[PDB]
C-alpha cells in the first residue's frame, strides 16, 4: 500500500514449524485471516492477561499513543477560569466592566 | 502602629515554654482572644495586683489576624462559580452576552 510496487515476494518463513506449514495456502495469497484473542478480567490473573495483550498487539504493532485523563476537579477549575477570563475580556472590551 | 510601618516583625519568644508555644495560634495570628484578670481586693496583694493591671494594659494592644477558615478546596470552586454566574448576568442584563 506504502509505495504502490515493489516485486521481490521476500521470503516469508513457512516451514520453520509444521503449524505454519499445513497452514500455508490459508495464510497466504489472496485470502483473509483474522485473530481472535481472550481476556480474563480477574485481577488475580494479572499478569497472564498482560500476556496476551502482549500477544494481541502482534500483527500490526499500532501505536496506542500516550492515555490519560486530566482531573475532573482540575478540568472543572480550568474550565471555570477559562471562562470567567473570556467574560471578563468581554465586559471589558465592551467597556460594562 | 504608633508609627504606620518599616517591616521587621521581630520575633516574639514562643518556643521558650510549653505553654505559649502550644498557644501560638490562641496569642497571635488566627484567632479572637479574650483575656479575663482576677484582682485580689486585698491591701497586702497590691503590687501583685498592679503588676496583674499592669500586663492587662499590655493586653489590650495585641492584634489578630482573624480569618474564619471555609474549604479552599472547595470554595474556590463556589466562587469560580459565583463569579461566573455573577458575569453571566451582567451580560445578560446588559444585553452584551
Amino acid at each position: 500500500n506504502k509505495n504502490k510496487k515493489k516485486k521481490k515476494t521476500d521470503f516469508i518463513p513457512y516451514r520453520d514449524s509444521v503449524l505454519t506449514w499445513l497452514l500455508r495456502e490459508n495464510l497466504g495469497g489472496n485470502s483473509r485471516t483474522a485473530m481472535v484473542a481472550a481476556l480474563s478480567p480477574a485481577d488475580i490473573n494479572y499478569d497472564e492477561t498482560l500476556s496476551t495483550l502482549r500477544y494481541a498487539d502482534r500483527a500490526k504493532q499500532i501505536r496506542c499513543n500516550a492515555v490519560i485523563n486530566e482531573d475532573l476537579n482540575n478540568k472543572l477549575i480550568r474550565e471555570l477560569k477559562d471562562e470567567v477570563t473570556r467574560l471578563r475580556d468581554l465586559l471589558y472590551a465592551q467597556g460594562l466592566g
